[PDB]
């Protein structure tokens, strides 16, 4: 008897699952022949090349405990096998014997690696891979073809190429696995009856103390019912204006699915499914960018791009990417990264993203603004590298294609356009509820100068118990000077790179 293994990486699902889907009809259209086994890797390789933040960790756990859940349901179960694939493999394929293994494709650079050579040693014992793109609607390799060579670098380019292209069809969980026994212990079971358990939130969240609220549990389980309560106002669905949702109201202006997406505990072909049914219902509605399919799109965009460059998260080598000379400066980078920067809105989206691992888009924009071209001149990379540490929806692609953009390093190029760190929040939230919830040190200034502390006299701000300096900090940069400036390096910056 051989064993049928699906590897679990992304994709953490089990609807709109084809690799996984086929390793179930397998089974049950041979039974009697096939062990089956799910297993995710929790392979220590990824650590040198990404940070993992304490409430991501959380998030995959509670992942992977509910996908454990989900496939005892089918009476199949999850197996954490723990180790690095190029070591795990080649044991399980004899140990095992396995004949067949499937897994969703991945575009970035240590996915691509790390696959091609399991696909190498696979070849080699005889084992056939089958994979399936179903992170993205749409397969990169083929909107790169289609375009003839070249990943489009516009939007709209972008949809004039994948409207052109079939809609894959979406599938549903898996059938149950008929009259399949639990597979025989292997060496490392029989030593150890739980090795390949899901890890406890002990075992993968070593610094409890940087949890913050539980408010997005992970798991396919919980991203189906926030997508679903997504769509019931149908009518707030289907007029959806991304540029028009707040960045600092209190409660997420936007759906919050992002997490889901980025492990896959959600399809994305799902969810632009059930997009186009509620738009075929509502005769008005708003069309990409700003609609929610066009943010579906805008995700897609960013992982063509992206596949097309494996340095894609850097600034040398990256053939999308101006080439600015970013400076480095270490006590403004630690103020940024910690909220402390005195701009009580700057510091007050840094705060909610360390303690909740999401921000707003617009919230995005305005702290990596700031980080960049905006204000302190710091490398995007550096905000990237604290992004992809605290952020739940941390993404390769998305972290830095966003990024780029925000830098005007890549995609934009309107660098004339400066987020200011005071105005910009007080358009949707004039009373700053949200400094006060965030920075509550500020909590007692009033509206006409919570977003600009410094405004306030001596003795008021020794009245609103929050003294600058002491209990909250100095501006570490004056916004009207800098700002000013480094429009100035931009503009130098742009022509260097027009005559390279
Ligand atoms: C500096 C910066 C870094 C970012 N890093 C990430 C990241 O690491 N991971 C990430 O998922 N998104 C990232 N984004 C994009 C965007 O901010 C998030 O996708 C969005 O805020 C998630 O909130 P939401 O789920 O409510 O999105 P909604 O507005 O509800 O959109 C639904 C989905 O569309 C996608 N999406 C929306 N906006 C974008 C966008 N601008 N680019 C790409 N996809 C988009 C996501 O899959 C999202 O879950 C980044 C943006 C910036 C400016």
């Amino acid at each position: 008897r051989s064993t049928l293994v699906h590897w679990f990486r992304k994709g953490l699902r089990l609807h709109d699952n084809p690799a996984l889907s086929h390793i179930f009809t397998a089974a049950n259209a041979a039974p009697g022949r096939y062990f089956v086994r799910p297993i995710f890797i929790l392979d220590p390789g990824i650590l040198d090349w990404m940070q993992v933040g304490a409430n991501r960790w959380r998030f995959l756990q509670q992942t992977l405990e509910d996908l454990d859940n989900q496939l005892r349901k089918l009476n199949s179960r999850l197996f954490v096998v723990r180790g690095k694939p190029a070591e795990v493999f080649p044991r399980i394929f004899k140990s095992w014997r396995v004949e067949m293994l499937t897994f969703e494709t991945d575009i970035e650079p240590y996915s691509v690696t790390r696959d091609a050579a399991v696909q190498k040693l696979a070849k080699a014992e005889g084992v056939r891979v089958e994979t399936h793109c179903s992170h993205t609607i749409y397969n990169p390799e083929l909107v790169i073809a289609k375009n003839l060579g070249k990943a489009p670098i516009t939007y709209q380019k972008f949809l004039g190429i994948v409207e052109q292209l079939k809609v894959p069809k979406v599938l549903g969980v898996p059938e149950k696995l008929k009259n399949m026994p639990t597979p025989p212990k292997d060496e490392v079971e029989q030593k150890d009856s739980a090795a390949y358990d899901c890890p406890t939130m002990k075992q993968l969240v070593k610094r409890p103390e940087e949890l913050g609220p539980n408010k997005f549990p992970g798991g396919e389980t919980e991203a189906l019912r926030r997508m679903e309560e997504s769509l019931k106002d149908e009518i707030w669905v289907a007029r959806f204006e991304k540029p028009n949702t707040a960045p600092n109201s209190l409660e997420p202006s936007t759906t919050v699915l992002s997490p889901y997406l980025k492990f896959g505990c959600l399809s994305a072909r799902l969810f632009n499914q059930k997009l186009k049914e509620i738009i075929k219902r509502q005769p008005k509605h708003s069309q990409p960018p700003v609609s929610l399919i066009g943010q579906l799109m805008w995700r897609e965009f960013y992982y063509t791009v992206a596949a097309a460059e494996p340095n894609f998260d850097r600034m040398l080598g990256n053939v999308y990417c101006m080439q600015i000379p970013w400076q480095e400066h270490p006590d403004h980078l630690e103020a940024w990264t910690h909220g402390r920067t005195g701009y009580p809105f700057i510091d007050a989206i840094m705060r909610q993203l360390r303690q909740e691992g999401w921000i707003h888009h617009l919230a995005r924009h305005a702290v990596a603004c700031f980080l960049t071209r905006g204000d302190l001149w710091i490398s995007w990379e550096e905000g990237q590298r604290v992004f992809e540490q605290l952020l739940l929806d941390q993404d390769w692609a998305l972290n830095a294609g966003n990024w780029m953009w925000l830098s005007a390093s890549a995609f934009f190029h309107q660098y004339f356009r400066v987020y200011s760190p005071v105005a910009f929040g007080k358009k949707t939230d004039p009373q700053g509820h949200y400094i006060r919830k965030y920075v509550p040190e500020l909590s007692k200034y009033p509206a006409g100068c919570i977003y600009e502390p410094w405004k306030a006299s001596l003795v008021d701000q020794r009245a609103y118990g929050c003294v600058l300096g002491t209990d909250y900090p100095h501006r570490i940069v004056k916004h009207e000077v800098v700002h000013k400036e480094n429009i100035k390096r931009m503009g130098a910056a742009y022509k260097v790179n027009r005559e390279v």
